[PDB]
């Protein structure tokens, strides 16, 4: 059964109506967030293991929009339970995504590659 | 930054510039990989444009694509376009594995490997 996906800009991957773009130039969390904002987007937000099962295929670790009450996303929403295994890697208030559905606590100032996400 | 729809594609496939891609991690020889994609109304990965398929720069590891040597051409019988892939020998054979960036590694067609299927409506 075929269906259309998006909408998304042309250079973004579309999957279950979310749009993803990988950035390989390393930036700290704040610079990564600013980069995504300049593309009318945000850093990766993880909300569903089903809608976002493609994240099982992501290799290496990349900034997502999770920051430190509890951890929260850029949009102010809380991290849903039973989505990510949080592991402590560095003293930090930001998190990297790693497969499969892990979040590494990371110094916000450390340069990393990053994933932007859009949903119209 | 202009928005457009991508596809159509089945829901469990990645869509990029209106092509649909699916990665398969259960390793199969080239022929069984071809048959698996066919059972999904698809073919093994065909590389026809660096610009429309620039996401392939981000593909890690090595995966069957639909490129074969008649003792190079694609499953559909079309010939490999120039200026697309750098073909490197690895294991004696008549089939090729895709690797980043826009490389093809020659591989025995009977060797089990992961594979990428591609659909286009
Ligand atoms: C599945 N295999 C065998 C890989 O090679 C994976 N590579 C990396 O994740 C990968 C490897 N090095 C650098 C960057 C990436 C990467 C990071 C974020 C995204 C995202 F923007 F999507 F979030 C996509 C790729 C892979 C996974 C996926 C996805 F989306 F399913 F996760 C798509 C591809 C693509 F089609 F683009 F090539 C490749």
């Amino acid at each position: 059964t075929e269906s259309y996906c998006g909408p998304c800009p042309k250079n973004w991957i579309c999957y279950k109506n979310n749009c993803y773009q990988f950035f390989d130039e390393e930036k700290n969390w704040y610079e990564s967030q600013a980069s995504c904002m300049s593309q009318n987007a945000s850093l990766l937000k993880v909300y569903s293991k089903e809608d976002q099962d493609l994240l099982k295929l992501v290799k290496s670790y990349h900034w997502m929009g999770l920051v430190h009450g509890s951890w929260q996303w850029e949009d102010g929403s809380s991290l849903s339970p039973n989505l990510l295994t949080i592991i402590e890697m560095q003293k930090g208030d930001c998190a990297l995504y790693a497969s499969s559905f892990k979040g590494y606590i990371e110094n916000c100032s450390t340069p990393n590659t990053y994933i932007c996400m859009q949903r119209t």
